[PDB]
């Protein structure tokens, strides 16, 4: 349960961040991004970002898209950070970022939402989202699902271009999202968790959640982990609401979460990042791991990937 690597860091916070095989991408509010090989630690490409700060990254198959808060979209090539194609983005700032094959989803600040092609860059989609700055979106199989900060939950199909179902979502800002081929699942900000009917729209399960202000959501199967700003870390049943295990948290609100296999990774705004066992309960690691705030938690293959407000970036593994 050691470091693997030291990598440099930025000069700024770090506000995205990234992991495939060796390679970690990591975005920073002074718009600075920076590849790292995990094996050799070594800084690949520097300065490839944006001239604004970066608020979102994905990364699939040596191809990253990145958004910035001056709207724009980037996708690029980590071999040489030379761009691939041109998009001409959002006027708001982007918010959330979703990338599937050959498709690039696209939140803004505004509200809107926008479907790429990055093999043609063509404008799919423009789309008046929602009333409110989109807080998240989650694409699979040509139907986008995306939540705001009104606590508006919505669902479309790309070529028809508009709404499959009407959702009531929340009253509170929408955290994290994910769905299946029959439902959806959805959590705001304020602990609540409902789960829809895609097809009806019915509301097969409506839990109030066991916190107040939660700050992180991490969906995988029917198994929600949910972080607060009292900082504890609780994880339960989507189906019934009930809690699985007990974890002792953190004393300081949660700011991050990962979850692999039956490890979770919390990460808190004094730094320290836990390690826990879903099927125990037990705190397999406690790292001292940054001196602020941890921003981004990647965990893939045992190997964990951390950003703090500092801007460094470190990697772990258990």
């Amino acid at each position: 349960g050691q470091e693997l690597v030291s990598l440099e860091g930025h000069q700024s916070a770090i506000t995205a961040l990234a992991f495939s095989k060796n390679i970690v991408v990591s975005g920073a509010a002074d718009g600075t991004i920076k590849v790292w090989d995990i094996l050799t630690g070594q800084l690949l490409r520097d300065h490839d970002g944006h001239q604004s700060e970066v608020t979102a990254l994905q990364f699939k198959d040596n191809i990253v898209v990145s958004g910035a808060k001056d709207g724009t979209v980037k996708v690029w090539y980590i071999g040489t950070g030379q761009e691939l194609v041109s998009l001409e983005g959002h006027q708001s700032a982007i918010t959330a970022l979703a990338f599937s094959k050959n498709i690039v989803v696209s939140g803004a600040a505004d509200g809107t939402i926008k479907v790429w092609d990055i093999l043609t860059g063509q404008l799919l989609r423009d789309h008046d989202g929602h009333q409110s700055e989109v807080t998240a979106l989650q694409f699979k199989d040509n139907i986008v699902v995306s939540g705001a900060k009104d606590g508006t939950v919505k669902v479309w199909y790309i070529g028809t271009g508009q709404e499959l179902v009407s959702l009531e979502g929340h009253q509170s800002a929408i955290t994290a999202l994910a769905f299946s081929k029959n439902i959806v699942v959805s959590g705001a900000a304020d602990g609540t968790i409902k789960v829809w009917d895609i097809l009806t729209g019915q509301l097969l399960r409506d839990h109030d959640g066991h916190q107040s202000e939660v700050t992180a959501l991490q969906f995988k199967d029917n198994i929600v982990v949910s972080g607060a700003k009292d900082g504890t870390v609780k994880v339960w049943y989507i189906g019934t609401g009930q809690e699985l295990v007990s974890l002792e948290g953190h004393q300081s609100a949660i700011t991050a979460l990962a979850f692999s296999k039956n490890i979770v990774v919390s990460g808190a705004a004094d730094g320290t990042i836990k390690v826990w066992d879903i099927l125990t309960g037990q705190l397999l690691r406690d790292h001292d791991g940054h001196q602020s705030e941890v921003t981004a938690l990647q965990f893939k293959d045992n190997i964990v990937v951390s950003g703090a407000k500092d801007g460094t970036v470190k990697v772990w593994y258990i």
